[PDB]
């Protein structure tokens, strides 16, 4: 339980390395290179996929926290478990209640600020006007990779380590995705005009960029892990979850290169 | 779904009326009358029971929030559900992370401030020194009424309406319990001396008094309820939960009058 914590963290980054999730390796982040004016339709398709992915992420992570809590009503928890418990609760509050100042400063109030709602409202909606009603059945269909990620989430919703796994993996990729979104949606043209013209139209993306970059410079999630039996399962779950995340982001990449 | 909300709330207070939970009706709050120097042992017994009751309350309510969340990953939720979702998350943050200013101002930092921890540390511990190691097996035994409340909590942990039920019932009785605790522990004598001498030794109790009184003057939980099928079940669950809460508080009362 001593260097064990250090090895778990280093192994987890190894799993994320291997899953091809790093800035350099995942095809989606190369969307920067795809100056090819992202089609409004391509932007809509990814935006609608992302809406469900982030909605599921938030709800199944809160569900995963509830699952842990179920167990600790009875079992006595060390001060270290309780602190990681608190951390998970705090971190989840960003997506559900804009708890962090980088978000509350700018996000809409109340349920309008739930990040899958805020995203649906300022990204999915503008692009819908520029996409035909028949064309919107291309997103109504979620590719197997994206459906596999959502089902991994559903499983982790019921797993005593699911919150820890989802937050640990997503926090490492969150900035690259948010920068990928600012690049790709900055290249959506309607007869040569940016659908997303002004800076304020990017509020969601830039609050995440800000929140995430300052985070990665001021440094645990694995604090929930106690037995080496748990650490083994954590890595196993991380392997599965990171892999699904990468192939889902690959669908974003293929979408940009039809 | 219109006056339906109003009737649900009024019926819920009727159920709490009937369960004999109001200040006037539940035997525990009459502890004020029990000037009979509360025995340290009596204080210890109730404190240890309360520790588990509040620990279970917090964890099974968070668990109940996770259960709701499980469902809403997939199902589309109206802006009203989402707002009640946010409210439950906020309210739970008091007990888990001293979210409200009345608490963060005064509570210990980090896991030390989780209210069942903070209570164990400043109420259970002082009284333990004044209670013999053999005598502490009177609390190690939880009376059926208190065990029945804990099991109701465990069931509600897995119920899509459990959080709503627990928070709705507990918020109506929270001030009376906290005042009952300030009265009863102000009357614990060790050879004629207050075990709890100074005002600072009452920090936990008084933060709750403050947080709860200001709350009851600045006015929903049932926002989670949609169908009349849910409202019916809500009242049913409230009937069961309030009844268990009252008999558990009756065990506190009997304990003070051995
Ligand atoms: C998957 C979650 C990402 C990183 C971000 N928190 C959001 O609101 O979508
Ligand atoms: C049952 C919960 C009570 C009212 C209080 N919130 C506590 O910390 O114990
Ligand atoms: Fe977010
Ligand atoms: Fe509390």
């Amino acid at each position: 339980s001593a260097a064990a914590r250090r090895e778990l963290d280093e192994r987890t980054d190894r799993e994320i390395d291997r899953a091809r999730l790093r800035r350099a390796d995942n095809g989606f982040f190369g969307a920067a290179r795809n100056a090819e004016t992202v089609s409004a339709a391509a932007g809509y398709t990814v935006a609608v996929w992302w809406r469900q992915m982030t909605k599921s992420f938030m709800f199944t992570t809160l569900a995963g926290l509830g699952t842990l809590a179920r167990d600790y009503a009875s079992r006595d928890a060390d001060r270290e478990l309780l602190g990681a418990f608190q951390t998970v609760y705090q971190v989840i509050g960003d997506d559900l209640d804009n708890a962090a100042p980088e978000f509350s400063a700018v996000a809409p109030t109340g349920p309008a600020g739930i990040h899958y709602v805020w995203w649906d409202d300022t990204i999915v909606a503008p692009l819908a006007a520029h996409v035909p009603e028949p064309d919107r059945d291309a997103a109504a269909a979620v590719p197997e990779p994206i459906r596999a990620l959502l089902a991994n989430m559903d499983r982790l919703a019921a797993d005593p380590l699911g919150a820890a796994v989802q937050l640990r993996v997503v926090e490492t990729i969150a900035l690259d995705i948010a920068v990928g979104f600012r690049r790709m949606y900055g290249k959506v043209l309607v007869d040569g005009e940016r659908v997303f013209g002004s800076n304020d139209q990017f509020a969601w993306i830039d609050a995440h960029i800000k929140a995430e970059t300052v985070h990665a410079a001021q440094v645990g999630m694995t604090g929930l892990v106690t037995d080496e039996a748990q650490a083994a399962e954590f890595v196993r779950l991380v392997e599965e979850y990171a892999r699904h995340w990468s192939a889902a982001l690959e669908c974003f990449a293929d979408c940009l290169t039809g």
